[PDB]
């Protein structure tokens, strides 16, 4: 038994809810929150801008030190950093950006990083501000992640479409 509430169960391991990943993290304080990162960990908008704002910019300060030491992530890659006031850890995952000409098959590579963590609260990768078809992103998630993932989709219209179209 865990602390996540109000989720619809899609599969043995994938759960979904119409929620802001930020308010959900503040309420639950999960072990892992996933950020929809870019390779530079520049948290300017969307999930990353909203998560970073909720940390009072401490996520950006930590991220700039990470990049100064390690250089950029790979598209499809990830790193584990602090979850600050939101979670124990933040898993920064880089889904492809189709607005940059970046392989949609890197989205499966992005969701494979979730399998190193038994449970995660996560957003739909490569959606919203980043561009991909969220219905596709949910299918890849279900067919790739084997650990327990709680998806917070911040669009009720899109949430209802994802649920009503889910195979
Ligand atoms: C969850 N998803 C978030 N987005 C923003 C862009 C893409 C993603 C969803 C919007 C439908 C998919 C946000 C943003 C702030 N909080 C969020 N929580």
């Amino acid at each position: 038994v865990n602390s996540f509430s109000g989720y619809l169960k899609l599969t043995d391991n994938v759960y979904i809810k119409n929620a802001d990943i930020v308010e959900e993290a503040k309420k639950v304080k999960p072990t892992v929150v996933v950020n929809a990162a870019n390779v530079y960990l520049k948290h300017g908008g969307g999930v990353a801008g909203a998560l970073n704002k909720a940390t009072n910019n401490a996520m950006q300060v930590e991220s700039d030190d990470y990049i100064a030491t390690n250089g950029p992530l790979k598209v499809g890659g990830s790193c584990v950093l602090s979850g600050h006031n939101l979670a124990k850890h933040c898993l920064h995952v880089v889904g492809p950006n189709v607005n940059k000409g970046e392989d949609i098959q890197l989205l499966k590579s992005a969701y494979e990083n979730f399998n190193q963590h038994e449970v995660l609260l996560a957003p739909l990768l490569s959606a919203g501000i980043f561009g991909a078809d969220p219905i596709h992103s949910l299918r890849v998630c279900v067919d790739t992640v084997r650990t327990n993932v709680y998806l917070a989709v911040f669009d009720k219209n899109l949430y209802d479409k994802l649920v009503s179209s889910f195979l």
